[PDB]
């Protein structure tokens, strides 16, 4: 599965950070009978591929990794059964090795040069990020308006209320945020709640 | 023509999406009969590089094309009559090949980096966009004095109303906008009023 | 010393434009009178690579270049005495040449790509430049939680307001800023007080 069909799945990618591998099983299965099936466990903390193991087994989880810096995590991520890889920035090393390896890989963008490498590196979806520091929704409009080929999830900052502003353009095909998995203790019914009520935004984008 | 001389003609740049070629010569002609000899052509449509053909058949007209992307773009650019191209960012491929080719490019900037980038291959003008929504004038300032050698065209929001406050520092010698050709129906006299406005625009770099 | 060394020294690193030689020694005396050892001499100026000869004559000086756009320049700075050396953005040309040649470099970044780049030659403390003009704190703060084992300077447009609120978060280890080298005629007592002033700003990394 190549990474634009992994963005149209959900409207919002949540985006993990997961302190506690108890935590990872019972996140997982209340994203997904939310109705948030494709998680990003960030490569952020060192129980992370222990929990993306975890998550792998979870019915009906698509589970990537965020937060790889180079070849090495991608392969690792990858080795650990990752379907896709989020990065929140782009180099050429990163993106070649992708690229080699058929990896779905989504890479970060933040301004014309990121996403220009990424296209001659024959990459057309890209996540735009920080999104909220760098410009938000404005900032994107005129660099989708540039590269109409393209297509982005953005990621940073983004709340439930902007949410649906972002999903309301067709170049964006979903968005990633946290808010989601709240504080440190999992609640899996606050999980399942915040999970049906982003599963339900609608997108102007054909998915 | 080398691109700083380029950029010197005029106060304004126009960025022109042709959208039907019928318009290109009376487009090309109201801006020039305006003073503003200086086109950027987007290869944003499909009839771009027919557009370019005609209107570097107008008298006056300097004629170059925007949103050149890579260098296959810049070569089917040039090989049309393009005088020089404007991209919205740069890479080290597009930057090599401009140089290698005599082309003179203006490419995007919108950090130290990609400015940086740009010096390493021998390039010292830049566009800094898209401008409003990477820092404005404040950013452009903070570069400015940084690199102090470098001189710029900001794009990307500008309007009447902000254009003067760029031209007013000496290290922008230009400003793109496409306010100067509005709706999608040319007016011959509405455009040549509009850049004639433009065109006595006061530039602290340029008298 | 390497750069996380010199990024302690001082919670502010002074971010210096040298417009006339004859200011460089009395600006780095009162600077280091101050309590601000650390300086940053931009390769702005003509006069630029005779002011940080100059200043690093300086008891008490720790002078480096700033405004480093290229291994040229790396290593002219290098050759007039700099012991650090800054850049507003990083290259992976730059990069490669600093720690090929074992040189205290810090350089500039602006997003996670420029990190990245960074991270792959085996830098790990940035310059956030212009931090202002950029997302400031909150933007930084995005960074610092993606790239836990990077540490910071934030600077462009960081004023005495500022700078407590960037140096409580633990990613950064100084601010730099030219508030404290005010206007163009140097006043070596406005200069030594400003620079006690910004030398007592607490720190959560130190």
């Amino acid at each position: 599965r190549d990474i634009d069909s992994v963005m149209r799945l959900a409207p919002v990618m949540p985006v993990l950070v997961i302190e506690d591998i108890a935590d990872a099983k019972p996140i997982a299965e209340a994203l997904v009978a939310g109705g948030l099936n494709v998680l990003e466990v960030t490569l952020r903390t060192p129980c992370a591929l222990e929990a993306i193991k975890i998550m792998k087994e979870v019915p009906g989880a698509v589970v990537g990794a965020g937060t790889v810096l180079n070849a090495k995590m991608l392969d690792q991520a990858q080795e650990a059964g990752c379907e896709f890889f989020v990065s929140p920035g782009l180099t050429a090393d990163l993106g070649k090795h992708a690229v080699a390896q058929k990896a779905a890989l989504l890479p970060g963008v933040a301004n014309a040069a990121d996403v220009m490498l990424g296209l001659d590196l024959g990459l057309d979806r890209f996540k735009f990020f920080p999104a909220e520091n760098i410009g938000g929704l404005p900032a994107l409009k005129s660099m989708a308006s540039v590269f109409r080929q393209v297509r982005f999830c953005p990621t940073g900052g983004i709340t439930p209320a902007s949410a649906p502003k972002y999903l309301e353009n067709p170049s964006i095909l979903c968005v990633g945020g946290s808010w989601v998995v709240p504080a440190g203790k999992p609640d899996v019914a606050k999980i399942t709640a915040l999970a049906k009520e982003a599963s339900a935004f609608k997108r102007a984008a054909v998915a």
